[PDB]
């Protein structure tokens, strides 16, 4: 098997159902203890948690599920009514993913779309009823969270106050993606220094609140 389908098999043997703290807690241990993955992790993720409770957020797009530790973390503080959608590109990671979220409880918030962001963003006022987003979450490919924040622009996904959270900002890096926000008065930006997921090297998240125009 691959070491997706074990992290699954660890939280479905020692989670409890419906329970999505300890879902959460399951794969932080298996990970800490057996098997590295690129999870947000507790460290970053209770600045996550932080972040979402200051803004309440209804409409939350996340670019990058992997096995979906970030989207039950975000999914577990949404108000009822509220959404979250994830993009994911691989198949075997989406599919675990869904067992992840119905394993928690969570699966009425989150809709999983299955496709590469640059193809699916162009599709979201259609064929998901979004008007614009309240909070998007980046934590894929590093290389694309320059040219999707200025596609989530361009389809007008963005409205004054969108909160756009970029993962791995220092390690493994957005180099581009960073000096564009910082440096355009359309983006208010906040560091939170943290640390990279069961790890002591060093990274952050960058907080980039959308201005308009
Ligand atoms: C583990 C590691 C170590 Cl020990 C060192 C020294 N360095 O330099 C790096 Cl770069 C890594 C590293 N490899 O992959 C990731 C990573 C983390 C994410 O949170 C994430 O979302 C994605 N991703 O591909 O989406 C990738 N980090
Ligand atoms: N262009 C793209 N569109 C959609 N998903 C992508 C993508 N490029 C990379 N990805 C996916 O994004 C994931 C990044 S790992 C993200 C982990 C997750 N956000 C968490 O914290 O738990 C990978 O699984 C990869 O398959
Ligand atoms: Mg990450």
């Amino acid at each position: 098997d691959t070491k997706e389908q074990r992290i699954l098999r660890y939280v479905q043997q020692n989670a409890k159902p419906g329970d999505p703290q300890s879902v959460l807690e399951a794969i932080d241990t298996y990970c800490t203890q057996k098997e590295w993955a690129m999870n947000v992790g507790d460290a970053k993720g209770q600045i996550m948690d932080a972040v979402i409770r200051e803004y309440s957020p209804s409409l939350v797009l996340e670019l990058g599920a992997y096995c979906g530790y970030s989207a039950v973390r975000m999914a577990r503080l949404l108000q009822p009514g509220a959404r979250l959608l994830t993009m994911e590109m691989n198949p075997d990671y989406a599919a675990i993913t869904q067992q992840m979220l119905n394993f928690a409880g969570l699966q009425d918030k989150v809709t999983i779309l299955n496709g590469a962001s640059q193809d699916l963003i162009p599709q979201l006022k259609k064929k998901y009823d979004v008007d614009t987003l309240d909070m998007v979450f980046l934590d894929h490919w590093k290389d694309r969270y320059l040219p999707d924040t200025l596609l989530l622009e361009k389809c007008g996904l963005l409205r004054k106050g969108t909160v756009l959270l970029a993962d791995n900002v220092i390690v493994p890096g957005t180099p581009d993606f960073l000096a564009y926000v910082r440096g355009s008065s359309s983006f208010e930006c906040t560091h939170y220094s943290s640390y990279l997921e069961y790890m002591k090297v060093v990274d952050g998240l960058e907080k980039a609140i959308y201005q308009g125009p």
